[PDB]
């Protein structure tokens, strides 16, 4: 009894995403396919129909099925719209779509993360006792430059068909509360080029070359560089965090920057010590020095313990 | 006499906070229900009229009440709008909704704070002696993941139906000045992670070892130092104005910041007063040394008496 | 003859002021009121019109006059419409909308200006001879926590319909340039809190301690101190613009800034100079020293006639 | 043989230039008169047709022509559209817009610039065999508190009218390929105002003090201090670019702070040559010293013969 | 038996590169030319239709093809639109456009970069046996005064129809899955100036500076500033990365940046170790002075076979 419709996704640019939103954009074209009462065509050819001219069939009693993008957020740029009526009864509708769409996006790893984009595909109005999708196709373009692009798709979309249970519906009861839902999933790496040599690695550096303040003889000289050092974590933390994408959590960059933040008020806290530790009021050169080596394994080690994943 | 109007809204996603303004994106759906006059449908089954074809029935005379959301910010983004007409007189509204809504705000115990996001439903053009709302019912996803989202969803959507009186009416006098008002609340907190610890954290650690500098030995060694504090305050001023979200008053972290600039003007006001407090030009290194633990028990005080609440 | 036409405006929201532009949101409903030839109503209950059918019966040939709004800038967003037909003869339209309204403002005093935000509301089509405003009637809210608004809402909206003559028409000549307009104004000041506390202030203890330059013993010492001096300067520049809303012209902060940019260059002058006013190439640390209340004197009082308003 | 149209331009604002896009925005109402065949109105008096109505009187055979605004960018915002239809023949359309408007605009001179704000209006589909601009009239209200506006309007509107012949249509050949085409030019000048006193100013003074290094007595404080000079400048570059408009080319303001770096780079050439230009070892404080009017007239000098233009 | 359609594409502007999204708009008029079967006109002159009225044509069945435009992103926005009707037959359709469009865009040699805008036009729903494109016309305005450009045209548009063979189609099967489609090509090289003059030369400026640090004497002295010249690099990323545009991987100027990091890493390592590198701790100040000369050199020998492309 139900109506079978055959869907097919054909997928032309992710990009954009939101970070803060947990969103992205998808520009493609979708394809419905059905079958209806056979037709009376001009010549027994099939009959194509554009824009703004299927809103008329469809005062006429054209049976054409809204299907609704789930995760989508608000109504999607809708390019150009195709009806081709075939004279012996099956339809096949045919739409341009620009949408922004959602999905849940875990950005611990940053700049490391992989991530999946979706498109949930599902009627409007009809359950699966009226419209079932019977096979769901996705077509995506095939992209060899993927190191100019932001980020690396890997592998072909997966499809998925299911049926949902709508509990809570103010219709009927024998089965009148499922729906039909196409799922489209495609998997994605970051390309993590930028992150590492523009970012990763100077914040290394600069962190790096922090410890060479215990090098520095004077115990004055010492305790004033580490105020230069310090204005130069807060000034790496600026850049960062004004170019890199906003979110509500730490991420591997975000936590170095706590390391680099702690590494310099490390020293100055010992830097003050061991220019107070034994009598004699020596600058203890016993502790200093030996940290010329201490502090760069120190940090090293305490920091090879960020597995947070 | 008055007509029943029963309403389910469905809640799929808050986000998009909007700080300055006051508002918060909502995408869902809205539905409604009520019962008229029984009807020829084809076939003793329900009908169903998508989109386009409601305005249809609306001319044949199908009567479909505006219901308006009152603390929207301009008209919504409507998806797709769907009549379930029942034979037995019964009506079903469907229709998908993003939209920002408004409502009042307080943003001061940033990043600690605690919002109601709500929606207030009511019809546009009939009184309650008209058009009244029987029930609400909300319905909310389930967040699992809270540690990757924004905003923490505290506990189910409260409602409540309720009455208005409008004074101002050119209508007429017996009773036709109140109408049906739907409005439902949602309790949400902040997520504290990324401000606790890449924000908060280092701010101690900087206004902490501002501290140090009493532990300089020499006057010129101290002076000179604290305007390299100074800058240093500024610049965490601008990296923190930057990121934190715009508002017209001082949040916790903002009064921390002005808090650093006084500790450090404090601060300057003394190594320069020990200088030339004594006779002969002694440099009392008893107010010096003493200051070592004065501050980081003044500051922390005068900061452990922010209870403004 | 002229049709009289009663008004009254809703104001929800003033909203989004933007400095640069000159323009300001207002969120609100309208309502116009007016009688004309009476009509056949089902029941002898007035009909209720709303949206997609008040179109339908202009083209019955219902008056409908189109009220614009003078002052704003593009296409309102207007939600629902309303038609109120009353048998007796009379009309209601009801109508929210949200715009982008226009009117001059000065914003010198920055953050303690006064704006007025306006409403003009004039006929499209129609002058005064066939279409005039009878009254106007506008209500506002009770803004009860004013301390978290933006804005104070200074006493109570100001209404005031006028007349306005068109020289340049190419239409008659007869009386037929004239248009009737209600003007709305509503006076508010800024909440200067945030401004003060958090940038006129630190700013403060900024350019105050700039002065302790002079306390420092060597000349070496006070010359290169003011380099970092300097350095902190341009840094609260960029904190300030960044953040504070852009202008085309100085603001009160604006100038501080350039006083503090002066003050810093009046000082590298004069520690240049006394290490060279004497002869003997002795210091003449009479100079400097009277400046340890030259300058927080000097720079207090002759920037003490900034009565620039 | 061809209609004769008349067209009124009242400008209401421009705002909002576009440094990088080269656009400008302009709200204001056109109106367009011409005559036509008589016709019958209701009572002998004009007739008036508003906004979604005058669709339908086209419907009816009404010509009313498409006249394109050239250099705008994209369709612009129509609000209010309304037909006068005169008994005796004549036609007028007046329509009030807000659009986004395009003109080649040479920013070089900022914060000194002139430009002319330009409206260009032709038919869409008719010739000047068909349709002629008979003559153009622009209104603008005179700007007078132009102190608090970000650009003084230089005069009245002037205007051209002219014929403009497409080499490349597919249409006909004899005569039948000129246009009618209105050019408004409204010319203007920046208010240099902001951008002397909080730009050009302090980066005077900064670049001014720079020199004051030549007056540091051992080459360690000389050459140690102008890489805070240098930190100096590359925070200012940081303040005026995030503040000051985007552009493709190098600005007065630019070329200041180029200036600046080579000021600075020079001083540092100087000073470490000074220290090693005789035997000895000896200082050549004649080198030094000579520079502190080397300097200050050099670049005083060499800065004043920037006559590129 | 397919249909011959002549196509011009007027581009009136390309402005606004998304470098990240890889995107791009253009304004301009799109032409297309076909005939059909003859028609009675009104006078025998040819008959235009202009914008609403187009459609009302085509619900009594006027053929007008939809034409797509491949990498559009989103629906563009149509400007006037006009159907001049021949009497013997042919049909033109005339209509301008406002689009954003995307290509493949390799931004690695930023800020000496190619680009080349392309316009890919090909029919929505009829095949080559049915539609099929004749000629392709593609006209560019004369840039004349292109120093103000940010974007250098070079040369004419190059133009190429082609067909186009989709595979997954449930659609005819004799010659019925192949399209026909032009595509227009415009080169553009990027104007370097901006970015030379105000970005590459002071960070060249900077990066020389660097070296100086093996003039100072002191070792104290040499290490102290290399945390001076570190807090300067982290200035000047700051300010490249806030003004450039970005991209998902480094340019040659974030390499130059990446090579100021390592330089003055480079030293803090070398002035560090020349001051142990001798037996007795002396400064081995034979590694110095040798690096007075080795790292201007050195970093210009192996920093000049940067020929990444
Ligand atoms: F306040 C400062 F951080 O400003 C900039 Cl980044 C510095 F350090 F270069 F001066
Ligand atoms: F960074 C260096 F310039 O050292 C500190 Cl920040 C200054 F500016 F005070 F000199």
């Amino acid at each position: 009894r139900p109506v079978d419709v055959s869907v097919s996704i054909f997928i032309n640019k992710i990009y954009g995403v939101n970070t803060l939103e947990q969103t992205y954009k998808v520009d493609g074209y979708i394809v419905a396919q059905w079958t209806g009462k056979p037709r009376k065509t001009p010549g027994d050819k099939p009959l194509i129909v554009e824009n703004t001219q299927i809103e008329r069939w469809i005062n006429n009693g054209l049976w054409v099925p809204a299907l609704e993008f789930i995760n989508v957020v608000g109504s999607p740029d809708t390019g150009n719209k195709r009806l081709m009526l075939f004279p012996d009864g099956r339809v096949i509708y045919n739409a341009r779509f620009l949408g922004s769409f959602s999905n849940d996006m875990d950005f611990r790893l940053f700049p490391f993360d992989r991530q999946q984009f979706v498109l949930e595909l599902e009627p409007f109005s009809y359950n699966n006792q009226q419209l079932r999708f019977s096979d769901i196709q996705v077509y995506t373009e095939n992209i060899d430059n993927e190191e100019i692009d932001e980020w690396w798709i890997r592998g072909k979309a997966s499809t998925h068909i299911s049926d949902i249970r709508y509990d809570h519906l103010s219709s009927v009861q024998p089965n009148q509360n499922e729906f039909s839902r196409i799922t489209v999933r495609i998997d994605a790496v970051r390309n993590p080029s930028y992150y590492l040599w523009s970012f990763i690695l100077p914040l290394g550096l600069i962190i790096a070359a922090s410890w060479s303040v215990f090098w520095l003889e004077s115990f004055s000289e010492r305790l004033q560089t580490s105020f230069t050092l310090m204005l130069t974590v807060v000034a790496y933390a600026f850049y960062t965090s004004n170019i890199l994408p906003r979110l509500p959590y730490t991420t591997v960059i975000d936590q170095m920057i706590i390391a680099g933040y702690g590494s310099i008020f490390a020293a100055i806290l010992l830097i003050i010590f061991a220019h107070h530790r034994q009598a004699n009021g020596v600058e203890d050169d016993l502790l200093i020095q030996r940290c010329r080596l201490a502090f760069p394994l120190g940090f090293l080690a305490i920091g090879c313990v960020l597995v947070i994943r």
